[PDB]
């Protein structure tokens, strides 16, 4: 079930959670915790995303994903932080899967604000399934 040989060197964060709820330090904390667990599991995600920006609303998804595709050669993944149930999820999947062919992984804001080994493990397993056997 689990894939070896994944190395995620070029990846982006698109934060659809409001900055006042999911701060720069929450993003840095979450990213560092994800770096360490993904590494321990032999699917290392490098500590520094090439891009980390806030956006709001489903209409921002296509412009930002077009920008990412146009700017970052060898981009392997966009981690999308969502604030609860939101039409932004459907739009991220429409643009990523059907328009631009860009791998995306969505995560709940509450799991970025406060991490646990179990929820970082849940996320690594979803990423592994996506980026494994390409
Ligand atoms: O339009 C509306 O009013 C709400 C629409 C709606 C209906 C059903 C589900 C959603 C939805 N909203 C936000 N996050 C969602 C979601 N469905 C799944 N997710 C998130 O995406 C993650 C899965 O990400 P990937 O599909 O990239 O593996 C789930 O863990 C969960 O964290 C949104």
């Amino acid at each position: 079930q689990f894939h070896t040989g994944i190395e995620i060197k070029v990846w982006a964060i698109a934060c659809f959670a409001p900055q006042r709820q999911c701060t720069e330090v929450h993003l840095k904390s979450f990213t560092e915790q994800l770096r360490k667990i993904s590494r321990d599991a032999g699917m290392p995600i490098q500590g520094q995303p090439c891009f980390c920006k806030y956006a709001q609303g489903a209409d921002s998804v296509e412009p930002m994903f077009r920008h990412l595709k146009n700017t970052y050669a060898g981009l392997q993944l966009v981690v999308v932080i969502l604030p609860g149930k939101t039409p932004v999820y459907a739009e991220v999947k429409r643009v990523g899967d059907t328009v631009l062919g860009m791998a995306t992984q969505c995560v709940q804001m509450k799991n970025v604000q406060r991490t646990t080994p179990q929820t970082l493990s849940n996320l690594c397993l979803k990423i592994n399934v996506k980026l494994g056997g390409v």
